[PDB]
């Protein structure tokens, strides 16, 4: 296995910088060299100064992605590993992650005539959004992959509103508060796990889709909102109590005021108390594609 040529990497601008490495927009003459006019790919790079531990959890990261080989989820394009400045390479998704892109529109809304504000989005195209979140999950489930991380955050956007799935790890300040941190402990995202994951801490795809079920949420609400919001992290860990009570005393994220009765019930399935009563992602991809 041989590396990319790093010296074919025509940087562009700084896309964004981490505790451990900078991000970089490159471009890409004659991408012949990947089996998969000029593309534009991300890149990852290791700081130089990288501790020994970053360095391993970043060749097991690749490692990982290495994995992913479906139209809904994000490819590694090639990787930097064999000389000083580590590189992981994957695709441009020119219109970001999906929680700052849905942020920036507003709802369509074809029985009135107002004034242009912002960019809209039509109620089909959110589902077609949410649809190929879906599939992305169908495949992870089909390799017996858990995300443990699903959320808008992890979502990125391309041309034609296609839709990848990745997953940046938990350090970007932009959402730091999106996790719960505790010294000694794991850092969690409490307000999109299922209660047994907070009680209990380990991840399945049962989990996946209780995650699944509040990203679709966040869909639905143009991401204008945390889910929880108005609760602090302790009441939501709270919560997740409450749902192994089962004394009646459990609440759920309400229905988004575009959101239809029917998509909202199906949104309550994925928080069913019993993770082998919560749909699987093909019955949520067939809903949702219909
Ligand atoms: N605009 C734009 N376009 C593209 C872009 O790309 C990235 C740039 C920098 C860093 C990353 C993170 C890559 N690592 C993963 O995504 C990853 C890791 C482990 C498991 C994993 O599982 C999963 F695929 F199932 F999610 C995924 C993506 C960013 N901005």
């Amino acid at each position: 296995r041989v590396d990319f040529p790093r010296s074919r990497l025509r940087f562009k601008e700084k896309l964004g910088e981490g505790q451990f490495g900078e991000v970089h927009l490159c471009e890409v003459d004659s991408p012949q060299d990947l089996v998969s006019h000029p593309l534009l790919v991300a890149v990852k790079i290791l700081r130089p100064d990288a501790t020994k531990n970053a360095r391993n959890d970043f060749l097991k990261e690749v490692k990982i992605m290495s994995r992913l080989k479906d139209p809904n989820i994000i490819r590694l394009l090639g990787v930097c590993v064999q000389d000083d400045p580590l590189c992981m390479i994957t695709d441009y998704m020119e219109n970001g992650d999906l929680n700052q892109f849905l942020s920036a529109h507003q709802l369509e809304d074809k029985a009135a005539e107002g004034a242009p504000g912002d960019p809209t989005i039509s109620y089909p195209m959110l589902l077609h959004v949410a649809a190929q979140i879906a599939s992305g999950m169908r495949y992870l489930a089909t390799l017996n992959f858990v995300h443990r991380d699903l959320a808008t955050r992890n979502c990125l956007v391309g041309e034609n509103f296609t839709i990848k799935i990745a997953d940046f790890g938990m350090s970007r300040n932009l959402y730091a508060g999106d996790y719960y941190r505790v010294q000694g402990r794991a850092v969690l995202p409490i307000r999109w796990m299922a209660w047994e994951c907070i009680l209990m801490g380990k991840f399945t795809t049962a989990s996946d889709v209780w995650a699944f079920g509040v990203t679709l949420w966040e869909v639905l609400m143009l991401c204008r909102a945390q889910p929880f919001g108005q609760l602090t992290d302790e009441q939501v860990i709270e919560n997740a109590g409450e749902f192994f009570r089962d004394q009646g005393r459990q609440v759920y994220l309400s229905r988004p005021p575009a959101c239809p009765q029917g998509l909202y019930e199906l949104m309550l399935r994925c928080w069913s108390r019993e993770s082998e009563q919560r749909p699987p992602f093909s019955q949520l991809h067939r809903f949702l594609a219909e």
